C-alpha cells in the first residue's frame, strides 16, 4: 500500500527521489524548514521511498491508532545527522543503538528545524553540507522524559507494561520527542542544506 | 493474519494459553526442551498470543523472505529470562536495550540459544522466589548470519564497501551455531513460555 505521491520504482523497494523545486510537494517541505531555517541554503530535497520501512511503520501506526482509540498519534518532526549516517537511515531508519540522551536512550526528533540545524546534529561535511530528515513520528501519548530511560515510562505503576508512546522535554510545549522502538519513525524527506 | 488455531481472544489483543500434555503442540515443545534439559521438569507450557508482536514479526519475516529470496530465515530457539522480565516480554517482546552482557559476547543484542540447556542456566532463567525458571521458545529471523564480535550494535555488513547491506543476525560459530544475536525489534516472536523447576 505505497502512498499515491510516491513515483514508480520499476518493481524495486528502495529509491531516493529528488523533488522538483517549485512543485507543491517541494514547496510544502521547504516551507516547514524555512519556518525556522530561512537563513540556510537548500541544495536539494529528496523523497525517501523505502517500501519495507513504510510497511513496518504503517503497521505500528495502525496498532497505536487501535491502542490509543484515536488517529492523533503522528507528528512531522526533524532529525539532524552526519553524512556517514544518511545511507543507514535511508535504508534502515532510526536506531536507538547508534550526543546527549538527557530524556532517555532513544532517537531524538525536534519540533523546529532550527534545533536539528545545530552542527552537533546536522554535522557539516568537508563542503559545509548539512543533512536533516523530515520524519513521520508516532509520538502518540507522551510524558516528560528523564535520563536513563530505555523505554517510555508506564502510564500507571499499577500496569507497568502499559507504556507512554514517547517522551518529551516539556508536555505543555514540546520541542523534542524521543522514541524507543524501531519503526516508530519513518524518514520521509532528506534536506541537504548549508548555513 | 492471526493463526486459525489460536484461541478466539474476543477482540482482546493478548492471551496466554495453557497447553495440555499429550497434545502434539505441547509434546513437540517438551521434546525440544528435554533433548538437552532432561534433569529439569516442566510445570506448564503457555502459547503466547500477542496480536501486535505477531503482526510486526510476520511483516519482518515476509520482508526477509523477499530480500533473501528463500524461506530458510526462521529458527525456533530458546531464551532464558528472570521472572521480573516475563510480563514485559509477553507484551512487548525482546528489547536489546534491556539485554544482559553475555558471558561470551558476539555483539550487543538479544541472545537466543539452539539448546534449552544453555537457556536453562540460572544466569539466564533465574529461579524466582518459588524456584520457578522461565524459558521462551522463540521464532527468530536468523536469516543469513556470520560469526559475531563483541563490539557489534547491528549485524555487520556482508560487504565492507556496502556498509548498509547487513547480515540478518550473528552467531558464535557459523559451522556449528549454538547461539544467535539479533539487533532489531520484531525479529523474534515469543511463541511459548516454559515454566519449569528442578
Ligand atoms: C536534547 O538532546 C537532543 C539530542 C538530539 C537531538 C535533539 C536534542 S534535537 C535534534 N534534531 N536532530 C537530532 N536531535
Amino acid at each position: 500500500n505505497l502512498p499515491e505521491h510516491w513515483t514508480d520504482m520499476n518493481h524495486q523497494l528502495f529509491c531516493m527521489v529528488q523533488l522538483e523545486p517549485g512543485q507543491s510537494e517541494y514547496n510544502t517541505i521547504k516551507d516547514k524548514f524555512t519556518r525556522t531555517c530561512s537563513s540556510y541554503a537548500i541544495e536539494k530535497i529528496e523523497r525517501i521511498q523505502n517500501a519495507f520501512l513504510w510497511q513496518s511503520y504503517q503497521v505500528k501506526k495502525r496498532q497505536m491508532d487501535i491502542k490509543n482509540d484515536h488517529k492523533n498519534n503522528e507528528r512531522l518532526l526533524f532529525h539532524g545527522t552526519d553524512a556517514d549516517s544518511v545511507p543507514y537511515v535511508n535504508q534502515h531508519g532510526f536506531n536507538r543503538s547508534c550526543n546527549a540522551v538527557s530524556y532517555g536512550k532513544g532517537t531524538y526528533f525536534a519540533v523546529d528545524a532550527s534545533y536539528s540545524a545545530k552542527d552537533t546534529y546536522s554535522k557539516p561535511d568537508s563542503n559545509g553540507r548539512k543533512h536533516m530528515y523530515v520524519v513521520r513520528v508516532l509520538t502518540g501519548v507522551f510524558t516528560k522524559g528523564r535520563a536513563g530511560l530505555v523505554t517510555p515510562p508506564p502510564k500507571n505503576p499499577h500496569n507497568p507494561t502499559d507504556l507512554f508512546d514517547s517522551v518529551t522535554n516539556n508536555t505543555r510545549s514540546p520541542k523534542l520527542f524521543v522514541v524507543f522502538f524501531d519503526n516508530q519513525a519513518y524518514p520521509e524527506y532528506l534536506i541537504t542544506f548549508t548555513a
